């Protein structure tokens, strides 16, 4: 469909996931009106990321962040891939942090990164799956999104978005029913108990899972997360799904499992990357309490 | 008007703020009478920060602690530019905390600095606004004054203090009167919670504010805030103050917003700047409980 | 006697120590069986551990668990020394860390490392005697069995591993009865207050003590621990087990002691040592509540 | 008088302090029976500790610890200068240690020292009075004692030990009943809050005073604690010991303060201490509750 400054159309590795494009009037509009703050103003005062989160809005005549919530917040599709034209190049990476910025504090707020000790974090490459997981496990607070941004792609063969949504997993009804489904297990970088899965309001299936860093407490718990590792990693689910250079996901980290593909090891490669993870964050009619 | 040991007369700038000069026997007197405590003795035995404050009230016929509370405490006022003539050179850097030591211990104590280890810090600059702020916004107890003093000034164009007073800021009431002026935001240099607006003991405003480290939780409070911030920045109502070596700015921190204004770089620019925060301390006339 | 996949006879030092040796089938099934996990991929993805602990005991007909956990709780026996036919050499290091995972695993989990920051820990020697001692004790939980396994021996003479019974110390009663026995005292690597002696399910003595870092509050308690250390390394029960390349012991940490004997300094000697700790962790038919 | 193993008699400068010399044979059965531990088993080893200082004090027909007791919980006493006969050169370093440490652990235990990591710490001095102080005013655990020895002296002019009986303070009283006397009071090294001034369990003052960890927190504090740093410094009832190589100070730390003197600035000089510091624990008849 055609909306007020971007176009959106189904990925063609699944309906779930939707891929949404800046036009480039608005693509350029928007870099203009944001140059007086450079990325390192927005690290050092947060408020303006949202500052830079309403023009982006604003130019789309505030049909994007309505959007931006419908897609996440629906079960059956959850995924964005995000781009703008004419920004392509790894020359254009500062460019690339705010537009990532603007649509991510549309729809709440990215937390601190503690690789990286800014909002955001960037990271250069230079050959295995990395297995289907959830971010933020091992922290009591509910991580809801993931941002994975393409910032560049040098002799890159492979290493491919590996997404897994619950609802496409074939043996998910398996191990939701097993009583160590509801287990509270220990997840570890103080440690955190949690299941590796819970229902979200309507009673389906979500899941705060990742190979690392749960600790299997006996036999019991560690050979039951073992056969729930395999399950995951052979789903016929799995979707594999190539980011360019200038593109990043943001995904709904509760019923989206992420990975990255294998690819080839070369002399002259080079892939970085860019990730910012939330919290959901938005105005919506519901009750409260007093004045 | 004339008092003992010092004169008072209002600045160019505003009415709010006065110059506080120390005539040149008053300063000789002083420095000679607390020549034998070195600075690392006030660094290292807190006890004689009260006792060079003393030795200056007493060498004033004890008619300065009193009018340094109660311009400091008068919402009127609430600011001074202190001096003592004779002391103007970079080559007198140690009398010159030594003065400043003395006035602040007189109306409360400062505290430890982060960026030195002491009770005061000193920096070297060797050139864009700083944005008007309260000092102390991330910690639970208040900070009820702030001292910045020059050190040295060496081929430096602009760079004059800017200041604010909420009585003279004319989008005041816009704010004050906003839900969000009550919110309890997140501030993060442990984070402490607290509003950017709060109220004086008679119902009037003061601010808790800095763009820096106020972490605005959605798109709600970080528009809010980034509007605030603009509010604040162009207010017709800001003062730029010189302050030329030896001299040093003491003001209420809570109704009075402090930044700096923007300068020449210059390859041969030296500015030394010396500051202390702390809380009011003092005798008053009021109720207590048992014996 | 003649298991599925193994042997086990008494060892010559004592009925209580036993010996278990994987046949070599059973061993190179092992080894071939797990190949696709390194060492490295059990150190970050702990859930790998029980499941080669699942595989060595499948190809051991599932008897090795039940007998490993009748073996150590039994407080007649509580001692093994393990090893599989054909690892002997240091240039087996890797295939010697799987195989004790997998036993270790079989009965409980490993504990955090802080000397290797890993769930084991690997020390190379490059000469008097270490003391008799419980692990684990400053620390709040219960460390249930010690796992030592030697990695490498070049040009060493001595250092035989010691171990004791409380059942075959002499002076058991002695001490047990005394009202220091029952005395909580300060253990410090925060600190942990326990006393030296507790008593198993049936009320039998176990003991939680090591002379470097319990803490006598005064003389009392002080003269009493120098004499209960002279009692334990002077005793007439003490064994000296060689353990050859490739071999471990596993041993009930909380009714036995374990030390190390002297050994000749050689200028071309080598030892190294892998060391895992933890706790029991086991199903039995047992009470619980609610559904 | 004489005593088994050591004699005891008045100091030169004062009745309160009490010198205490162990015999050339005391001091030569003692080095010999402690041979086999070193001081680094006594760092490893707490009770090793108190294992030296039983054999210390077996071979005074155990006259040494009740003597040592009554002279320091003495209100008219409490200091000890304490030497053997034969031990007073810097190559007898270890043996002092080993002295100083089984008198110590006779009548409590020393505490763990924050600069060396250690039960005990050395310093290499190589000139300004240090002021009157007790120890370990920053933590909410009363340090009962201070035992300060003599390692070496070369090249040393003046620096004598600085002592002060409280009995012999004549500004006690005029201090002591000052509101300010019970003030609890800031103390920073977490900070802690305690007066100045206390009583022992007669009701007669005893002090918990360091010029530089108090922290007063406003200008009645800070005058105060000034006035009754002059006052201390220059009282008439202050001592001055001179600390020969091997002898130590043992002193009540509650109604004895302690300083050092100005010494002679000297290319040549070197002079080396040895602290410990720790709280009493004897055996009485009182009263208890239970069986
Ligand atoms: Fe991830
Ligand atoms: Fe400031
Ligand atoms: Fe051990
Ligand atoms: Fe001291």
């Amino acid at each position: 469909q055609d909306y007020s400054g971007f176009t959106l159309t189904p990925s063609a590795q699944s309906p779930r996931l939707l891929e949404l494009t800046f036009t480039e009037q608005t693509t350029k509009q928007f870099l203009e009106q944001v140059a007086e703050w450079p990325v390192q103003a927005l690290e050092y005062k947060s408020f303006l990321r949202f500052r830079v989160a309403k023009i982006l809005d604003d130019l789309c005549a505030n049909q994007l962040q309505p959007l931006l919530l419908k897609t996440l917040l629906n079960r059956a599709e959850g995924a964005l891939l995000i781009n703008a034209v004419g920004v392509d190049d790894v020359k254009q990476a500062d460019e690339m942090v705010k537009l990532a910025t603007a649509v991510a504090h549309l729809i709440g707020r990215s937390n601190f990164d503690a690789m990286s000790g800014q909002y955001y974090a960037r990271f250069v490459v230079k050959h295995r799956v990395m297995e289907l997981h959830n971010d933020g496990t091992y922290v009591e607070e509910i991580t809801d999104y993931v941002l994975m941004m393409k910032i560049d792609e040098q002799n890159m063969q492979g290493g491919n978005s590996l997404l897994l949504h619950l609802d496409d997993w074939e043996h998910l009804d398996n191990y939701f029913r097993h009583p160590l489904a509801r287990r509270p297990m220990r997840f570890a970088a103080k440690d955190v108990f949690h299941p590796v899965f819970d229902v979200d309001q309507q009673g389906r299936p979500v899941m705060r899972y990742i190979d690392q860093f749960v600790q299997p407490k006996d036999f019991e718990e560690g050979v039951w997360l073992s056969e729930l590792s395999d399950a995951i990693e052979t789903s016929k689910g799995i979707l594999s799904v190539p980011v360019p250079v200038g593109k990043f996901l943001l995904i709904n980290n509760l019923f989206w499992l992420h990975g990255r593909d294998r690819f080839t090891p070369h002399p002259d490669l080079r892939r970085e990357l860019m990730r910012q993870r939330g919290y959901f964050a938005y105005a919506s009619n519901h009750y409260q309490t007093h004045q």
